[PDB]
């Protein structure tokens, strides 16, 4: 019997919104290993849910942080080395694109919507990794959540897709800058699973049913097999891995027609 | 012989500010197949310049507007369209980021400055594909150019990377939309060459050196090889081929060590 | 205008063994553009075929040569140097799998059928390459073709796809190997031509592509047009390939 | 605080000639997580070498069979049936070619050394995948060792890396075949480490790599024991990096 066992490590994990939310499945599995969990979340709307969520989770230490906003950003990070000290792990699970930029035709896409786009669901992880930095221990890291469509043409996700191509070649030029301090960053690309942000993007239960009947394992993917793998990249089991953008879709993505 | 005759067609290349450019490589084998070419130039101040440029090429019809103002980029288009009634190409050369973002680290990159690295570089290609499609004749394309470090971590390349990475998922969802209209989109990635654009890049002159010394052809490309893939993807004998990325380095991308 | 003049320019084309051969189609285009082109065909038998295709093509020189036998290799590029006495151009458009793999499951594939299809449809490009080798002038070129089912599962494609990957694979090593004598080596990624209705429903452009599409890109990159493109693989496929999902 | 139980699930592990390789590191941590392990051996010649590894394992069952012979696979499929009577995990770490196709030019392979080495190196997963099949259950898996040269050139690994590109599209194809059993097949691409097997390259790849360093063979052992896991469920067809993020660069520092 083998063991991850991640006392004394500290997570911050950035956008949870329910119980369904990839974030928190992924913080769920870094609290089980042992390790001290922080959440950040959107806006004081949330606030209800985070806390039932801090509750569901056995105990965690909640912030709230909008990344289109540099200055709650320089709070946040103030906040963690204070209330941590220093850092092992980070989880960024943000995304946005504006309604109107989802339905419909990529080369209708307004300016303003797409530089929205690109700005919480790319820069973000930039601004981020660099108010981290200076806390990150050796043997840290960061993980993102991407998606299939930034390889290839998946109709209606439309500007999300630019958005997670931008991410992951992020993803590679970070594990450059912060590989020399021991710290590594990594990306998920997960199946579609039923959440908040998915199940209003309007192609959502078409791809859902369309993977089910496709994928070599036949079905779908849990957010409990999302949370496992972010715990493992983390984790020092991964101790080799950097730059990496890792599949957890029931093999999805390898197949054509 | 085989000849490929253009004579009749109308191209709009966009981005060109020099003779030393893969955008005026493209422009120049345009004209010398026969085609009618129209330049774009970003500010009055600049008039003299283009007049140059539309002399070296043997004659153009020269347009004002800055791709970041939407109301310029219809002015644009209201006049290529009095000019020439429809439109068979479009020649997208438009490449920025503040000098500022490309000196020192990719994590250190300023909210404002990544996003209009992006606005310039990536959403520049939306916003003109969506007003010349009106405008594109049946058989009719885009093309643009792109390089190597949108997949791997060239030093010192920085937002330029990434917008690159969002420019290629850009070909293949405007490929997706304006194929059933019988228009073609696709993106070159060309290796390094002594350009006017090179200098702005503090990572260019070292991957010059290596690719001479790596490559398979043991040697760097030309201007006029990035000029005849460009002729080949518009004209009627790529007629099957669109979404693509397609290489012209010397093989350099192909090597490992 | 834009001119492509290849007179003077000797191609060898193998794998042709009839005018739906995508092989055919860049045969016609070498030809059309100026070049002498010399077919292979495979064994005595089929004599008859090779003669109709290279009438149909306007006159073209036949060599009888089985891509297993390496001494049949080496009549063919002796025979090569004697009419020609150099090369510039190699097509090579040999694929080929035994019915009992293509039947059923790829984990069912028999050893011996197994090594014949990686042995015809890959090892055959490195043992023509090397032979090659001696006669290509700077400048010249080897161009292959291949399918999407290397990238990703097309089912029932089965060993086909493990060879076309293993293909794939030699193109970029050669491409290193024959650099350093001016000669470049790329593969022609195609679609399915009528040789579905799926397809065209798929694709971007909303149908199949002709066989004229692959001759025009075939000629192309084995032109001086395309003398910076080497260990490239390039799709014509009315961009299906690009799909994330079917339509 | 979290924990990989494997206690009474079955691996075979075939290919392993020394402790000092990647095959034996996947082996030892299936060990550790609590799975019992059978090795195969080529020749019954290496007998004493296969026992010293066994003892290294702190145990393990001893099968003999080339992977060139079908009946010798055959035979060998039958003794771990008889032995275990189903299996949960293989783990293929087999790779040869021919010194001769080694020395020299990818270009100058001779037609026998070239097919051995695809014969050995590739087709020996379809070989033992199809003979697996019966006697996995549902949650079980395969894994197999690659190399960054199946994608990109790397001088003198010659014909091994169509071998390793050949390999990587069986994965994928299987990966679609067994799928409907729950059955899961991927992959790991190594760096290099000190191995005997592996006979200033070494010194390259940590000037370059983000981590600057080499990886150790613990390290791709724990990939391994992770894929094989329960923990990956959700993950089959993929060929996944452990190289310090040496192949993410587009160019040597
Ligand atoms: N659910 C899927 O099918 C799926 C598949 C692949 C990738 N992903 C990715 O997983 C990640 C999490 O998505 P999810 O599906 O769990 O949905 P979710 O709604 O639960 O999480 C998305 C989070 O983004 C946060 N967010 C949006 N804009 C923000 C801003 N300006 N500032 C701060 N936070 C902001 C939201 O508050 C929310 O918590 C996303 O990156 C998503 O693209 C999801
Ligand atoms: N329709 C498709 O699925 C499609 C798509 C993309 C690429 N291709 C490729 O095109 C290439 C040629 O196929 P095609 O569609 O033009 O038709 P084709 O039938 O002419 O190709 C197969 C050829 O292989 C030759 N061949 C087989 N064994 C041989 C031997 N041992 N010695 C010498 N020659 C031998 C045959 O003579 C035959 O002409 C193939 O490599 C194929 O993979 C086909
Ligand atoms: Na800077
Ligand atoms: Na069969
Ligand atoms: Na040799």
């Amino acid at each position: 019997m083998l063991t991850v066992d991640l006392s004394g490590k500290k997570a911050l994990v950035m956008g949870v919104t329910n119980q369904r939310s990839l974030g928190f499945a992924i913080a769920a599995k870094l609290k089980e290993a042992g390790a001290e969990v922080a959440l950040s979340y959107q806006a004081e709307r949330l606030r209800p849910e985070a806390e039932k969520l801090a509750e569901a989770l056995g105990g965690a230490l909640l912030f709230r942080a909008d990344v289109t906003q540099d200055e709650e950003l320089d709070a946040l990070f103030a906040g963690v080395k204070e209330a941590f000290g220093g850092l092992d792990y980070l989880v960024h699970a943000i995304a946005f694109a504006p309604r109107e930029a989802m339905e419909g035709r990529y080369i209708d896409t307004r300016r303003q919507d797409w530089l929205l786009a690109l700005e919480v669901s790319a820069y973000s992880l930039v601004a981020v990794a660099r108010r981290a930095e200076p806390l990150l221990r050796e043997g840290g890291g960061i993980v993102t959540l991407t998606y299939y469509a930034s390889e290839k043409v998946v109709p209606k996700y439309n500007v999300m897709a630019i958005a997670k191509a931008a991410l992951e070649a992020s993803v590679r030029y970070l594990a450059y800058e912060l590989g020399p301090k021991g710290v590594r960053v990594n990306a998920i690309s997960a199946g579609p699973v039923r959440t908040v942000a998915a199940r209003s993007i309007p192609g959502f239960t078409k791809m859902y049913d369309r993977v089910a009947q496709t994928a070599p394992l036949r079905r779908n993917i849990t957010q409990e097999e999302v949370g496992n793998l972010g715990l493992f990249l983390l984790s020092p089991l991964a101790s080799g891995i950097t730059g990496e953008v890792v599949y957890v879709d029931a093999g999805y993505h390898i197949m054509g027609m």
